[PDB]
């Protein structure tokens, strides 16, 4: 019998006592709610997203096809996979990348312009969630003017996504949130392919196969991915670095003094409080790990959150330190943007994006302090401060 629970209330209040008993004690534990076993150490994690072929991605088909209308980007394979990987990329690199970062700082001053003269800021409810679906629809092309519905429908069927065990009612509100999405952004995807520009949307109606144009709803099915994987992560995030920068002081006023150590900062809040917690794979045959036997079909759930703080892979894991380095003590890659085929197309698009961020709310809020001095934090799949406010002059 076992008794420590995923699922437990005191998990989504605060999970690290839980990363640390799995990790030593239940390395790939079996969860009967949802038939799947959670993967919490650091090298178990790795050898699964890195073996593609041994652990596929067919859970997606269920827990994402529903709601984004067609197939992922995750789901695909091979060279389709490829290729329309670096469609996606594309449109945040090169030209296209010159020309967003420019409005991602108008989004970015916007915003702040709304609150300087109030001298406070929740990161997560005034900021974050508002700049990271901007964000978003700048980089595929959506106009903003309905931004604040377009904001709503994505948290509908994020929801769905990163949920377990929905009831009728909230499956219900996801789908419609999806059917909304689906019907605002159908007629603008017609309209883009006859007169195109330069967005992501563009890019994937410009995108050939062997002389073959795609379908109109996997190209809604691509740009509904873009849209959920660029904006949930960002406000969490973000948060979760001027949260653990003001809550070490020192570390705070060595990113002042040294604008180089921001993006050192964004990646080790990423390691720290992983946003993305979890990433489900299929057992494609029998399969072991320690002495926890799989079988095809099997599902697997791997913990980021965990995965990064193994001490096999970091020293003092459970210590935020924006001074840590592969030159210094043990030190990894970490896991939060997945590895292997499927790492996150956006990683470096985000670290630039938050980066961005990070130093225009350093030289626009002057003597920033913490108001929220306990945050509060919600979600297991992904996972953030339900409100983080800082106050400055
Ligand atoms: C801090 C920001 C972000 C984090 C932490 C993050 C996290 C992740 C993770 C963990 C995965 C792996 C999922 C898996 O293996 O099943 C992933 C994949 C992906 N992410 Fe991100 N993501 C971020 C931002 C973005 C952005 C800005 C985009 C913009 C398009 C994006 C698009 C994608 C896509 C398309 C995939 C699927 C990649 C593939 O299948 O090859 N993500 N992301
Ligand atoms: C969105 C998923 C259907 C596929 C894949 N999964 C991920 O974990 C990331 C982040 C989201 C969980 C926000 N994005 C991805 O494309």
């Amino acid at each position: 019998k076992v008794y420590n629970s995923i699922f437990d209330q005191a998990y989504e209040i605060d999970p690290i006592p839980y990363f640390n008993f799995l990790r030593k004690h239940d390395p790939v534990h079996y969860e009967e709610s949802i038939d799947a076993y959670f993967v919490s150490k650091y090298k178990d994690v790795k050898y699964i997203l890195k073996n593609n072929d041994i652990f596929n991605t067919k859970t997606l088909a269920k827990r994402a096809e529903p709601v984004m209308k067609d197939r992922v980007l995750a789901q695909m394979s091979g060279q389709e996979h490829k290729s329309k990987k670096k469609a996606i990329l594309k449109g945040m690199t090169g030209k296209y990348l010159e020309n967003l970062m420019p409005i991602l700082e108008k989004r970015t001053n916007d915003i702040i312009n709304k609150h300087i003269e109030k001298k406070e800021i929740d990161i997560v409810n005034d900021f974050g969630k508002v700049f990271a679906v901007q964000s978003s629809m700048d980089l595929l092309g959506i106009n903003l003017e309905n931004y604040e519905k377009i904001r709503e429908w994505h948290n509908g069927i994020a929801k769905f996504i990163t949920s377990f065990n929905l009831n009728d009612e909230e499956i219900k509100y996801s789908l419609e949130c999806s059917d909304k999405l689906e019907n605002y952004l159908m007629p603008l995807i017609k309209d883009r392919k006859k007169s195109t520009k330069d967005d992501l949307i563009s890019i994937l109606l410009e995108y050939k196969n062997d002389e073959n144009s795609i379908s109109d709803t996997e190209i809604l099915a691509l740009s509904l991915n873009v849209l959920l994987a660029a904006t949930e992560p960002v406000d969490k995030t973000l948060a979760y670095l001027f949260y653990n920068l003001l809550k070490n002081p020192e570390q705070f006023e060595s990113v002042k003094n040294n604008p180089k150590l921001i993006k050192n900062a964004i990646i080790e809040t990423l390691r720290y409080n992983s946003p993305v917690q979890l990433i489900p794979r299929q057992v494609s045959k029998p399969f072991i790990f320690n002495n926890t036997e799989l079988q095809a079909g099997d599902t697997v759930i791997c913990m980021i959150g965990s995965a990064n703080r193994d001490p096999e892979a970091y020293s003092n894991p459970d210590e935020f330190n924006i001074h840590r380095s592969s030159d210094n003590t043990s030190h990894s890659q970490n896991l939060s943007f997945g590895t292997g085929v499927h790492t996150c197309v956006g990683a470096s698009f985000s670290l630039i994006q938050l980066e961005m961020v990070a130093i225009l709310l350093l030289k626009r809020l002057k003597n920033i302090k913490l108001k929220t001095m306990e945050i509060t934090e919600h979600g297991i799949y992904t996972r953030g401060p339900k409100s983080m406010v800082i106050s400055f002059d």
